């Protein structure tokens, strides 16, 4: 069987009191009656009323970034600050923090390797751009961006990993991912995690699609059998992430 | 007379949910004569408990960064996010990051503008490196910092700014500045926007120290005619903080 899929929301850089509020009470009268970990990844501003108002049994809050250590950084949050706010994940390496906000391979993969240090459960997003596709370097860009975290885990460090594809060039471009794209990055990345880090930490490993995924369309890509959930921008704003959610069976 | 003075806590990257609520329960008792804004700039996480615990009336509550707009950008913190959620001071440009973040003088004077245009009180941070002050660039370098910033602005947006100069070239470098290398300093700010903004705007705008700021220094650097109060950095932690409240008359 595959390993215990993830649904998991990306607010961004979105949403307000009022807004967010509306979501958490329709999580909260939400029946999920098989087992997956749904994981809301709010703005930092909004983890207090998300940990104060989720009373799900099945959903855990998360930060969207974080620097390792606390100290003179100023506009930034650190792992010790989140784990004392009562925060297990985050998400790091979002395509748009490596794009806009200076994250190389290694400055990501140092970041993984202190929220695993820190006891954090991490979904850690790589994916190639449109360029790069184009241009025939999936394989290089990709594999490349895991390794780098790979070299700064150890290998019992997988179990608080997740990894999210995020088929960058599909954001946006008007171009679209078929479910079988899908599974075939899906197969790249376990291929290359099976070889180099083990068969055992291949098969348990959650690789969540990262790319557009809506109620329609979330049950035909979960069906691919190296998809073990989801990292959901826009649709996870929308009721819709109730059947993001239930296609996760 | 000089203009209301403002003294400035910038907790950086810091603090549990136990220390900052003991230093807030201390701000709260601290009994404040005379007349001063007193600011407490948090990580993003605990904005929501420094709007519950903080009562004392002579407080506003900063954020230490954002972005202009809500959106695609995993991980930030957008100015409507802040103004939803009650925040209307804001930390703009520190020297952390015009160092570690990517912030340019002019993505710096875009965010000043963004939030001006938004509704905020912004403390607008500029200071120059050891570098650049004993190359004999401090003119050259705080005067185009404040520059980028002020084309952006109209003349009754200034009612809504605030000046930290920071001197970073004391900062961790083996230097101390003197009261009179700050009141040089603001000095030299004031005469810029004097000449180019206009002499009733400098005459009321507040330019803030951000140096080392401790109980001790604190009364001799307000004693100077063009300092106005503080951006205090690590001793804005302690209980000294309440010292250099009551160093700003």
């Amino acid at each position: 069987s595959k390993p215990q899929p993830i649904a998991a929301a990306n607010w961004k850089c979105n949403g307000s009191q009022q807004s967010l509020s509306e979501l958490i009470d329709l999580f909260n009268s939400t029946s999920i009656n098989h087992d997956v970990q749904c994981v809301v990844a709010s703005t930092f501003v909004h983890l207090a009323m998300t940990k104060e108002r989720l009373s799900h049994p099945k959903f855990v809050i998360a930060a969207q970034n974080a620097i390792a250590k606390s100290g003179a950084f100023t506009g930034e949050v650190s792992l010790p600050i989140l784990k004392d706010f009562g925060v297990n994940w985050i998400v790091l390496g979002h395509s748009e923090r490596r794009a806009y906000y200076g994250e190389t391979n290694e400055i990501v993969a140092d970041k993984v390797a202190a929220a695993v240090a820190s006891g954090f459960m991490v979904i850690a997003c790589i994916g190639e751009t449109l360029q790069e596709r184009e241009s025939g370097r999936t394989a290089v860009v990709v594999l490349t961006q895991i390794a780098a975290i790979a070299k700064k885990l150890k290998k019992a460090d997988w179990a608080k990993v997740v990894i999210a594809y995020e088929p960058v060039w599909a954001a946006g471009t008007g171009k679209v991912a078929t479910p079988q794209q899908a599974q075939e990055a899906h197969a790249l990345i376990r291929s290359w995690v099976s070889s180099k880090i083990g068969a055992d930490v291949a098969g348990e490993l959650r690789i969540l699609y990262g790319g557009s995924v809506n109620g329609k369309n979330a049950r035909t890509l979960y069906q691919q059998r190296d998809v073990n959930g989801f990292l959901v921008g826009g649709a996870s704003l929308k009721p819709e992430f109730v059947d993001i959610i239930k296609a996760t069976q």
